[PDB]
């Protein structure tokens, strides 16, 4: 109930809400069916439009028109955006030249730069560019201010994930919002774009920027807006809000476009119809600009202009019917789209299996637009598994396609042209980013970075302390002229063991063999020092990474890389070496094919064995360090190590045989050369996390050899390659993989062919930041470089994405 009898009067967009039954005048009474009776009259004035007018200056004040020409209206904050222009022969913003704001230009009283995030609905990274003639407010932001070439949204690029992602820094499997749309099977409730279910807080997860403010005592603008609100008067009320004495002004406002996406929907990213909408968002900046200078705080204020995905070109004609696929297509409820989610259409069905969902899913037909995955399987960067409100069986949906239960749905439910919801690596969802201010670089590109970065900053911004979140603070420092955050690296937790020869070959009783007795202390001299690192500053470039847990390992050097082995997981933790562009490929002699030889520095009692992978019919093995990379023929038995092994099934010892033998010599010739460092993960919970120990669910049979569930490459270059990656002088170039471990390779559909044509696309699509190898090892990489740390962060939230060039 509301008792919607009270009035508005002095009240109009009120800061603080009233709880029912007491009527509301807050921006969002609407949607709430709430607002006193008088609202529409008192805060929703019209009257005369929205600009001033040559014969309105001066004029006596009129209380009903939607904003004021009178003399007294700069006093009363509440002129229209252009009055100064038209009455007092003022400029409009956009004219004036812009000029370097080295120190905010506040007016006294003013305790921080106010932030200003402006945000547009589906705004493509490429109208930066595309749409720049028609944009002039925008395009004076961009070029005047911080910008970005583009900005990577998350995961699925829909808007409530990406907006509260955007408040957050968190990823949608952590903030709760992990599509428009959403079933949590433990509330048993529903959440959807219309209805009340979607207001609820239980929902929404972690600690959006407006309450860690509020709870640090920097005061916030109400958000969010009632649809029916125009544009012109958020603006107005934003203005109204930045006059307001000192003690009740807010620091922190936002508004929101729901253009360009509305339009992009209708006529697609480049429809001619596009170009007007464009037009309208930049007539809004113009408007806000105008304010602020009006009110002398356009060079006071930090405003952020920022997407929340962009939009792709989507018809009718191409949708994938999971009726073409499935018999029992209604024992399945979908989530459709962009993107698929499928559960069981019931509960009390014993006879719904995911497994035959899957394989009924999987490449059957030749050009397929879809691929099935259960959602632990989805490549690791797009972090889409660890909630309860997403599916176990996930369809990932190519570009420009739609996938939908019956083709009922689609006619029974071409009207749309635009859509967006994809993979967030595709350029087509690629959004936008400038910050302008005094807070800001002046004239500054950077390079692009992903949406879960900005929380921090606008903590930063704002003097607040950022509540745990997924950003990595201080990678975005070099956005920002002054406030940057200065992080200390994390202090390394266990500190390694550098065990000597210690014990004899026939201690040992692995049922491994070796043809190594094929027999100077000119060599002997030569392979002791190998064994103590004389080669290590070679092979470990960036110093060891830094194990930030509690646990047991062994530094091993060798002549052509070194580990840090695991005495508790029994294989090395990182495997660090570096393959120079003149480096050779050579074979594994017929002779060592089946060579494990056991390490004389560590334990039979902390070492695999080969009869376990004898047993284990379904389990091979592999090896961190590639035999086909030895510097020599006696190298080479280095390699062959008990201590170098690691457990693969064979069909994808297929996928890391190619990585070895012809991929790394392929990117040491084109970055002249790179250093590798790989590695096992461990994630069976799929949080994205190190498992321990006691959360690992598979073992090589008959042992205690755990299966990893991942294997990672993280593959370091200089980033002027006119130096060798062994002897670099600046900054460093980087790619990394999370390839998952898999015993088939049902993913490929192409695997049947040889590995020249499925194997580096599946690497890619696999793509990962050395950050979320991080979280998965929970190693600290690049401890000792000569590069500044705010450099190494970005460095470490880099994505390499095989996309072309936007
Ligand atoms: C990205 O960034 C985020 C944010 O930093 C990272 O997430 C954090 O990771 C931590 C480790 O997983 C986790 O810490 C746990 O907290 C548990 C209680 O937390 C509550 O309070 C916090 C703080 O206010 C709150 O944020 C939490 O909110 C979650 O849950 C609510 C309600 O369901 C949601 O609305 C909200 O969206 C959020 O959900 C997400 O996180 C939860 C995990 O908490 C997931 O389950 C969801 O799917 C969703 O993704 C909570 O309200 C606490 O119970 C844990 O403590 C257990 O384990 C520790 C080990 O140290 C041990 O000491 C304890 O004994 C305890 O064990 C007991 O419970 C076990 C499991 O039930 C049981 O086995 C035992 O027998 C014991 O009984 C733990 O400390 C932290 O909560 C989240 N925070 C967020 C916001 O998600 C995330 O990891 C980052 N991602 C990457 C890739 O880096
Ligand atoms: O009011 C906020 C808000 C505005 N700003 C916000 O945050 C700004 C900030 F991130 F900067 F903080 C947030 C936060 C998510 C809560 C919400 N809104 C109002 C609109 C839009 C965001 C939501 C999504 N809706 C839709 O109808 C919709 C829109 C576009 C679509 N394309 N395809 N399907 C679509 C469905 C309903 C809601
Ligand atoms: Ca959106
Ligand atoms: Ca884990
Ligand atoms: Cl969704
Ligand atoms: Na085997
Ligand atoms: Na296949
Ligand atoms: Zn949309």
């Amino acid at each position: 109930w509301t008792a919607t009898s009270g009035s508005c009067k002095g009240r109009c967009f009120e800061l603080q809400e009233v709880g029912p039954p007491d009527c509301r005048c807050d921006n969002l009474c609407k949607s709430y069916s709430s607002c006193c009776h008088d609202f529409d009259e008192l805060c929703l004035k019209t009257a005369r439009g929205w600009e001033c007018t040559k014969d309105r200056c001066g004029e006596v004040r009129n209380e009903e028109n939607a904003c004021h020409c009178s003399e007294d209206c700069l006093s009363r904050g509440d002129c229209c955006t252009n009055y100064q222009v038209v009455c007092k022969g003022e400029s409009h913003w956009v004219d004036d030249d812009c000029e370097e704001i080295k120190v905010p230009e506040c007016p006294a009283g003013f305790v921080r730069p106010p932030l200003i995030i402006f945000s547009v609905d589906g705004f493509r990274a490429s109208y930066m560019k595309k749409g720049s003639k028609v944009m002039p407010n925008i395009e004076k932001l961009r070029s005047c201010g911080t910008h970005a070439p583009y900005m990577r949204p998350v995961y699925p690029t829909k808007t409530f994930p990406n907006l509260y992602t955007l408040a957050t820094g968190l990823y949608p499997e952590s903030h709760g919002i992990v599509g428009n749309s959403m079933y949590d099977p433990v509330f048993d409730a529903s959440f959807h774009l219309r209805g009340r279910e979607k207001f609820n807080h239980r929902w929404w997860g972690g600690q959006p920027l407006w309450i860690t403010a509020t709870k640090q005592g920097v005061r916030a603008g109400t958000f969010f807006w009632s649809v029916s609100i125009p544009h012109e008067r958020r603006i107005l009320t934003i203005l109204q809000w930045l006059s307001l004495p000192d003690n009740e002004r807010p620091s922190v406002y936002a508004f929101y476009s729901e253009q360009p996406d509305f339009s992009g929907h209708k006529y697609g990213p480049f429809g001619p119809e596009m170009t007007n909408p464009l037009r309208e968002i930049d007539k809004t900046v113009g408007q806000l600009m105008d304010g602020l200078k009006q009110l002398r705080l356009h060079r006071c204020v930090n405003v952020i202009f920022v997407g929340d995905h962009g939009m792709e070109d989507v018809t009718c004609d191409r949708t994938e019917f999971l009726s073409n696929y499935l018999t029992n297509v209604d024992d399945i409820t979908l989530v459709p789209g962009t993107l698929g989610r499928i559960r069981a259409k019931s509960i009390n069905n014993s006879k719904y299996d995911p497994k035959t969902i899957i394989a009924a899913l999987t490449c059957k037909k030749p050009d397929q637009h879809f691929k099935p995955y259960m959602k632990q399987h989805l490549p690791k960067r797009l972090h889409y598994a660890n909630n309860r409100r997403i599916e176990d069986i996930h369809l990932l949906v190519d570009r420009r396609w739609h996938v939908a239960r019956k083709p009922l749905d689609v006619y029974k439910k071409c009207f749309f042209q635009g859509d967006h919801g994809f993979d967030n690596k595709v350029n087509s969802m690629q959004t936008v980013f400038v910050g302008y201010g005094p807070t800001f670089k002046y004239r500054t590109k950077v390079p692009p970075f992903e949406n879960i970065e900005l929380y921090n900053v606008m903590c930063d911004l704002l003097g607040l302390k950022p509540a745990p979140n997924n950003g990595t603070h201080g990678s975005l420092n070099h956005l920002l002229r002054t406030n940057t955050f200065r992080p200390t690296m994390p202090d390394e937790v266990s500190r390694p063991n550098y065990p000597g020869i210690m014990y004899l070959q026939s201690e040992f009783d692995l049922g491994c063999t070796c043809d190594d007795k094929v027999e100077n202390k000119l060599e002997e001299l030569n392979k002791r020092l190998h064994t103590k690192g004389s080669t290590k500053e070679r092979h470990l470039l960036y110093g060891r990474p830094a194990v930030l847990y509690r646990t047991s390992y062994d530094i091993l050097y060798h002549t052509d890389f070194e580990s840090g082995y695991s005495e508790i997981f029994l294989m090395p933790l990182w495997t660090s070496y570096t393959i120079s562009k003149q480096a050779e490929v050579s074979s594994i002699p017929e002779h060592l094919t089946n060579c494990v030889r056991p390490d004389v520095r560590v334990s039979p009692g902390f070492s695999q064995n080969c009869l376990a992978y004898k047993n284990d019919k379904q389990m091979s093995y592999g090896f961190l360090f590639p035999p086909y990379l030895s510097s020599s023929p006696e190298a080479k038995y280095d390699a062959f190590l008990v201590t170098n092994m690691v457990p693969m099934y064979p069909a994808f010892k297929r996928v890391w045989a190619y990585f070895q033998r012809v991929l790394v010599k392929k990117y040491a010739s084109e970055r002249n050369g790179v250093n590798v460092i790989s590695g096992p993960i461990f994630d069976y919970n799929y949080d994205g996390l190190r498992d321990t120990e006691d959360e690992i669910k598979q073992y090589v049979e008959g042992s205690s050899i755990p299966v990893p569930t991942h294997y990672y490459s993280i593959i370091t270059s200089c980033l002027d390659f006119t130096q060798p990656a062994d002897k670099c002088d600046g900054p460093l170039s980087v790619s990394s993989f999370i390839l998952p471990h898999r015993p088939d390779n049902d993913e490929s559909c192409n695997s049947s062919e040889d590995e020249s044509k499925w194997v580096e696309e599946l690497m890619k699509m696999h793509t990962a930041r050395v950050r979320d190898i991080e979280h998965l090892t929970g190693l600290d990489f690049y401890r000792k470089t000569s590069r500044s740390y705010s450099e190494i962060l970005t460095l470490k939230t880099y994505l390499h994405t095989y996309e072309s060039e936007i």
